[PDB]
């Protein structure tokens, strides 16, 4: 049963993480933020594991469903794959930084 | 959702601990060290948080309901229930440690 | 194990049916029918047993959080708080229905 | 988020139908049904959907391995894992019926 377990808990491990980067993007309330919570999400979710993995992109997936439903254009989700696929693939989420957001973050 | 996905990565990581607790336990193939692992099993789930208390009840439950099937004895079981308790309240399963089981365990 | 996978199961079935919801809602695009779909989704989730009611729970508080991230008003998010539990505790969705609503919602 | 819910509710019915195979085996007390039953469960877990075939494989190993450790002949093992199989790929477990078995089993 390891491996069905394990699976499990980075794939909500990794829901947690994706949460959490919604989470600090919501109490940061920090203009040109979007795309480094984006990539930290996912970044984070990817370092659970395939679990992760997996739950990072159904939920930016569910996330762009919603953000689009409140008037998302459909250019601006593109750019925001993008930085989802950036940091699910691990690259450094600080590439989407914009000046001054706190180190918490 | 952080409490959602929070409570289910708890137990599926104190699954994983029950499960960790019966392969070191078939691994180390140690008479008498059944109630060490039974409490390690649950203390392990249990402190992951209140996902892994409900983990542990459940699969200290069915592991019950396993070893009766193959004869296990009404009072013995009585015995490992003690075990799973005491474990899962926090109490130190190497309270039950034959002296001598390998420190890996 | 069959509680503990049971309970999950109507946790997961619940969680569909919240998200059918929402997905119904947008797909309808119909002014007014929102505390309808509120209502039907805790209703659908309610259904499914003790996990689907946890479930509905969980992710209502989700959708409040987003929503008013997106600027929903105060006294609506009070009024959908209201069709939540009025859905979740059995009462019929149909009470919030537009007449006018197409029958495969 | 369907897809995602939706692969979790397989899996966890999927995991009560295994259970449940087991218990109707604990229940019905009946020689020579060891093989329909496993044949049963991975077929009703494979009929759920793809999460379920997840679920009954990770079972089947994991009651294999309980199984050995109490002592299990090799050749019922691989005997075992064939009606396992035989059921997961959708085929009728009543080829593996003993004449007798209630109708409810």
């Amino acid at each position: 049963m390891r491996s069905f377990f394990s699976f499990l808990g980075e794939a909500f491990d990794g829901a947690r993480d994706m949460w959490r980067a919604y989470s600090d993007m919501r109490e940061a309330n920090y203009i040109g933020s979007d795309k480094y919570f984006h990539a930290r999400g996912n970044y984070d979710a990817a370092k659970r594991g395939p679990g992760g993995v997996w739950a990072a992109e159904a939920i930016s997936d569910a996330r762009e469903n919603i953000q689009r439903f409140f008037g998302h254009g459909a250019e601006d989700s593109l750019a925001d794959q993008a930085a989802n696929e950036w940091g699910r693939s691990g690259k450094d989420p600080n590439h989407f930084r914009p000046a001054g957001l706190p180190e918490k973050y």
